C-alpha cells in the first residue's frame, strides 16, 4: 500500500461539474491547508470560511440514505488534521483510510 500524497477530493456538492479532484496533501498538514488546495482547484480560496472538510465513510450509505452523493460525515475545521486518524487505521469505513475525505458547506 501507498499514502500516495494526493487526496482524493469530492466536491460535487461545490461544483457538479467536477465532482472529484486530486489535491496534494501530507499527513501532517491541516484541515485548512488540504481544504485550500481543493478550494484552490475549484478557485474559491476566497470563500474558504463557508466550507470545511468532512469524513464521509464509503459505507456510510448504511446510516443515510443520503449516500455519498449529497455527502454526510463528521465536521472536521481547518484548524484539524484528519489524516493522521485516516491513515492510522488506513481500514474500514468510519474512522479510516477506507473513509474519504470531502467539502462540506460549513454553514447551513
Amino acid at each position: 500500500s501507498m499514502f500516495g500524497g494526493s487526496l482524493k477530493v469530492y466536491g460535487g456538492e461545490i461544483v457538479p461539474t467536477r465532482p472529484y479532484v486530486s489535491i496534494l496533501a501530507e499527513i501532517n498538514e491541516n484541515a485548512d491547508r488540504i481544504l485550500g488546495a481543493a478550494l484552490e482547484k475549484y478557485g474559491l480560496e476566497h470563500s474558504k470560511d463557508d466550507f470545511i472538510l468532512v469524513e464521509v465513510s464509503n459505507d456510510d450509505d448504511r446510516k443515510s440514505m443520503s449516500d455519498l452523493r449529497e455527502i454526510d460525515g463528521r465536521p472536521i475545521p481547518p484548524t484539524e488534521c484528519p489524516l493522521f486518524e485516516m491513515t492510522a487505521r488506513s481500514g474500514n469505513g468510519e474512522n479510516g483510510f477506507d473513509s474519504f475525505l470531502a467539502i462540506k458547506r460549513k454553514p447551513h
